[PDB]
């Protein structure tokens, strides 16, 4: 099958590498508008294949579609489907105290929790 | 290591697929200008690298390093390298006479030589 201009074609779907500043928020509408969602990732394989682009740009951190309605709230992708830690563990970024740190971001090979409102890169995807 | 933001790694290079329409020239000179030069195929390992995303993107073809000098002459990369056909042969789908078809394009899985100055997509490719 195809992938649009600019969408990198891998496994059962197209990602957009958006190199561009946004909150989660945005970054989640931005992907939305273009008919798909932030960045699930599935399993192992694909955790591979954005990792290797991921560690390629580490002068970037990219969001992903996990979030969570609060701290105390277990993790849920885009789809609402419930979070496994079978590719990655989330790492806890907070420096100290904090209720904010609820948007999933990439960087390098690691996870990190971040607060959502925060400026990054992401990613999209779109299944095939 | 690193590619710039909008190019991607595999294998030994970081590729740009160009989604905007020019000639092999102007390619060529908007690849030289990244510090990169037109794609050029050194194997079947790169080959279906490449054609994984050539093949997912078919609405267009893509400028690449290989080109010649007159319609009677060999092949030759943008480093003025030899082609071999260890990887593709080019495929002649010329429906009439012609001493112009003397530039290179993948065109979904398919490689073809075509006049120089028709407008269509490109890779650049900037070796790590
Ligand atoms: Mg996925
Ligand atoms: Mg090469």
């Amino acid at each position: 099958q195809s992938c649009l201009p600019n969408w990198i074609m891998h496994g059962k779907s197209c990602y957009l590498f958006s190199f561009s500043g946004n909150s989660w928020y945005g970054s989640k509408r931005h992907c939305s508008q273009l008919g798909a969602h932030l960045l699930k990732i599935d399993n192992s394989k694909e955790f591979e294949f954005i990792e290797s682009q991921t560690s390629s740009h580490r002068i970037n951190a990219f969001w992903i579609g996990l979030s969570r309605n609060q701290s105390e709230g277990p993790w849920f992708w885009e789809d609402g489907s419930a979070f496994f830690p079978n590719s990655f563990q989330v790492r806890n970024a907070v420096p100290q105290e904090s209720l904010l740190h609820n948007c999933v971001w990439i960087h390098g090979s690691e996870v990190y929790n971040q607060i959502c409102n925060t400026s990054s890169y992401s990613i999209c995807e779109k299944e095939l």
